[PDB]
């Protein structure tokens, strides 16, 4: 079932990243279903931590990016959304290729929402589990 | 697939609650699958907050109870687990009847573990989403 209130295309979605942290990290929206939003991010110099692994901060940023956008797509003209609470558990390390974030809703209220964001490595293994709470300012 | 390393019956599981907070709140283990554990808890004077609704602290207690026991059945003679990090998002209110918590693994490590616990009201509606990290000692 389609849940989105705002109907946009991937090209339009990616156009919002221009000149923001999203583009600075190479995050690209890659899939938009009826009730799910996906984006991929590279594991290189821009998202690395000392030893060469994926920085725990990059995964967090990817999650915050997806939850905010999905939340936005659930609002109507004149409304706005803002990320209020974030938590994340780092299960496994990643050192090469790209990771893929999958965002799905857990609760959709008219005043606030809760989104799940699981991050997988190119082998399909879950490397990070996050949850983001948002507030609608509409 | 069977994940448990300790094999116990629901009868044995409930017997461990004697003289603990689990029994004090009337929590009962109600289902044990290959890779899942469930328990139910009453929504009454024992678990209410001053305004007559289910106390968020009770939902949190049900979750820590579930993740801890599942963590325990994941260890062998001599070893032990301990809850280290817990978070919870309260989505919807409940005031009567009972709630049901469903616990499943997110990550099973030789040293760490991460468990998902979702709590539903009698209508099958999600009322709270939690995640508990646990450490395995030995």
């Amino acid at each position: 079932s389609l849940i989105w209130k705002r109907h946009l295309t991937l090209d339009e979605l990616n156009a919002t990243s221009d000149n923001t942290m999203v583009a600075h990290l190479g995050i690209v929206y890659t899939r938009l279903g009826d009730d799910v939003l996906e984006a991929e991010m590279p594991v290189d110099t821009r998202t690395h931590q000392p030893f060469g692994l994926l920085h725990g901060g990059a995964s967090a940023a990817l999650a915050e990016t997806l939850g905010s956008m999905a939340g936005f797509m659930m609002t109507r003209d004149g409304q706005c959304v803002v990320g209020t609470e974030l938590n994340a558990t780092h299960h496994r390390p990643v050192s090469e290729g790209k990771v893929r974030g999958v965002c799905q809703p857990l609760h959709l209220g008219r005043q606030n929402q809760s989104w799940e964001i699981v991050v997988f490595d190119e082998q399909g293994r879950r490397c990070c589990t996050c949850r983001l709470g948002t507030a609608v300012l509409g």
